[PDB]
C-alpha cells in the first residue's frame, strides 16, 4: 500500500530560473519511471519558488478561544468578496531556522502574542502541481485576553480578532475563512480539541 | 463582524505580468486603507498565477472508502520523501466551465470512475500571499470495486477512509487540497453516509 516510487525512480537533470525577483519561477527538467514499467521522456515543469512558511494557529485552551490575523493579501482579490482574509500567524522559514523560532517571533509581530506550549499539526504542500511550497503548522497555547489590537511593521498592517474555538469553524463552514493554512488548521482543531484541552488544562 | 475593509478601500494601480509560458507570474502595484486610519504608499507584490481548479474527494459510502490518485508532482520533491504523491483527482476550470463539469470529467478521465451525486466541501486559496489559486472541492458519490488501473501518468489507489485519515495524520498524505478534503470527511462521513445509502 502507498505509493509506487522513490527518489531513485526519477532524475532531475537540470533546472533554469524562468523569472528571477523577489519569488522565481524556475523549469525543472526531469526523467522519472512510469507505472506502466518504463520510463518517461524528458518532462519539463514550471515551479514557483518562494520558499517555505511556518504556521501558528493560536488557541487558548482555559477560554476555548482562537486568534486570527486580518490583512489584505492582493492576490485573493480576482476570487474573493474581499481581498482582507482572516489567517493564522505565519511567516518564511529563514536558512537555519526552526518552524517554532518563526511561529513565536511572528506571534508576537504580528499578534502581540507570547506563546506556552506548543504541538505540531501537520505541514503541507500548498499546491504542489505548480510550487513547491511548504507549510508547516503548530497549535500554539496562548492567553486570548492578550490578543487584541493593530499590529505589523511599513507595508503590513494587521488586525487582531478573537473568536471562540465553535465560531471559527463556522466561519470555516460559511466561507468566511477560506485560505489553505486557516481551513486545515481549524479542522484539524475541531477533531483535536477534546484532547488537545485536556492536555493543555490538567 | 469579520472583516474590516471591502474592495472600495483598496485601489489596484497597475498590472503587470512579468513571465508568461505554461503559467504567469505578475505584479500588482496598489494602496490601500490603513485599519488605523488613512492609505497606505504604493505596495508591489508578485503573484504566481495559474487559474482556478475543481477537486473532486471521491468517496463511497457503502464500501467507507476513497479513492486516490498517485502521479509525480516534482514541485515536492525539494521538501518530501518521495515526488510521488497521493491526491485528489483535480483539474482546471476552463471558461464558463462549471466545477461540477470539471471535478466529474477529471474523475473519469484521471481514475476511471463514473460519479453520482456531489456535494460542495469548501472553496480554498492555497496561498494567497503569493499565487492568487483558489481550488474548489466537491465530495463525489462513487462505487469504489469499479476503481483500478492506469490513467501525464496517474495510478488509482482505494482505501478505506479510516486508512487515508490515519495518513493524512502521518503525514504519507501532505497536499492543501486532499488534506482538507479527508479532514472535511472525517468531520461529516457519518451524516454523509446516511444520506447516500437510503
Ligand atoms: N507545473 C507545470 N508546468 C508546466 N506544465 C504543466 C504543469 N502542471 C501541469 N502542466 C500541464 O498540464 C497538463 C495536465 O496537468 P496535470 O498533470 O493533470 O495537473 P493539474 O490537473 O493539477 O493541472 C500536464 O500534462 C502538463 O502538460
Ligand atoms: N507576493 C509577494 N511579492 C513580493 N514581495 C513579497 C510577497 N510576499 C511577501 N513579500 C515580501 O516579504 C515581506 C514579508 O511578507 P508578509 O509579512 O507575508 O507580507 P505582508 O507584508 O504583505 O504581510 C513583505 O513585506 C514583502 O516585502
Amino acid at each position: 500500500q502507498g505509493i509506487t516510487f522513490s527518489k531513485n525512480d526519477v532524475e532531475i537533470i537540470a533546472r533554469e530560473t524562468l523569472y528571477r525577483g523577489f519569488f522565481s519561477l524556475d523549469l525543472y527538467r526531469f526523467r522519472h519511471r512510469l507505472f506502466n514499467g518504463g520510463m518517461s521522456g524528458e518532462i519539463t515543469r514550471e515551479i514557483f519558488e518562494r520558499g517555505h512558511a511556518a504556521v501558528l494557529l493560536p488557541f487558548d485552551p482555559v477560554r476555548d478561544e482562537v486568534v486570527l490575523v486580518e490583512q489584505i493579501r492582493i492576490a485573493a482579490y480576482d476570487t474573493s468578496e474581499s481581498p482582507w482574509l482572516l489567517e493564522m500567524v505565519a511567516g518564511m522559514i529563514e536558512a537555519g531556522e526552526t518552524v517554532e523560532d518563526v511561529a513565536r517571533r511572528e506571534a508576537l509581530e504580528e499578534a502581540g502574542l507570547e506563546v506556552g506550549r506548543t504541538k505540531p499539526i501537520l505541514s503541507y504542500l500548498a499546491s504542489p502541481g505548480g510550487t513547491s511550497e511548504r507549510l508547516s503548522i503548530l497549535v500554539g497555547e496562548v492567553d486570548a485576553s492578550t490578543a487584541k489590537g493593530i499590529h505589523g511593521l511599513e507595508n503590513e498592517d494587521i488586525r487582531v480578532h478573537v473568536v471562540s474555538r465553535e465560531q471559527a469553524y463556522q466561519w470555516v463552514e460559511e466561507g468566511k475563512i477560506d485560505n489553505a493554512a486557516s481551513v486545515i488548521a481549524l479542522q484539524w482543531l475541531q477533531l483535536h480539541y477534546h484532547n488537545l484541552r485536556n492536555e493543555w488544562t490538567k
